[PDB]
């Protein structure tokens, strides 16, 4: 099966809980981080740490080296400014995966990619524009791409009881970060989501 995985964005809101969950599942986890201060120093911890930036292809190449699959949870935290970090980072990730024969990438964009584009809140259009750019990168890559498109990410506890809607909008507008990370790892265990959009949501 999949044993060795790389996570990008592992120090983020969803990355931290995905990292913990993956380590407890038994995965051998490699992370690319800009600052190891934002990784936990005890408890569930990754087996390999690369220090660097997803914009530097050499750093991405040594993170993807030797992996079986890739989880992408890159984002901008509280910065809503125009950016190309996620799409450019995604071009780096795709090339390193092809250079190392990795096929499986599970990447998080957002449910707004399933919305009427005129209906996106103006404050979120700039970030959304780069999710679109990133989704196009991965769609065009030809890899085995699970497009995870969550609605609002909350901080409710882990339930593992969430719904997953394929290629459409789901009946709830929230997923907890813990259930979102749980589902990113579920995508590693099956190929039933490959080439589909997935919307995870639950009522808390
Ligand atoms: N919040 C929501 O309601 C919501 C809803 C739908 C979709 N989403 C999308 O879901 C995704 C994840 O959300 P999130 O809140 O879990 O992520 P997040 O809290 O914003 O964490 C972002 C991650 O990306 C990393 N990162 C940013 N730039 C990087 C770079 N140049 N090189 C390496 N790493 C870099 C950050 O590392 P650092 O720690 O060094 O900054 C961090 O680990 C995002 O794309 C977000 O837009 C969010």
């Amino acid at each position: 099966a999949v044993k060795k995985i790389a996570i990008f964005g592992a120090t983020g809101q969803t990355g931290l809980t995905t990292l913990a969950q993956a380590v407890q599942a038994g995965y051998e986890v490699t992370v690319l981080v800009r600052d190891s201060s934002r990784l936990p120093s005890e408890g569930p911890r990754p087996a390999h740490v690369v220090v660097g930036d997803v914009l530097q292809a050499a750093d991405v190449d040594k993170t993807v080296a030797g992996q079986d699959a890739v989880i992408v949870l890159l984002g901008t935290r509280n910065d809503l400014s125009p950016t190309t970090v996620m799409s450019e980072g995604a071009r780096n990730i795709v090339a390193a995966m092809k250079a190392h024969g990795v096929d499986k990438v599970v990447a998080c964009t957002s449910a707004f990619l399933l919305w009427d584009p005129t209906k996106v809140p103006p404050r979120l259009q700039a970030v959304t524009d780069d999710h679109i750019r990133m989704h196009k990168v991965l769609r065009e890559s030809g890899l085995k791409y699970v497009a995870v498109m969550p609605p609002h990410i909350g901080d409710q506890p882990l339930t593992g009881a969430y719904t997953v809607t394929l290629d459409g909008r789901g009946p709830s507008r929230v997923i907890s970060k813990h259930d979102l990370g749980h589902f990113m790892l579920r995508c590693l265990t099956t190929d039933e989501y490959d080439g589909h959009s997935t919307y995870p949501s639950h009522q808390y």
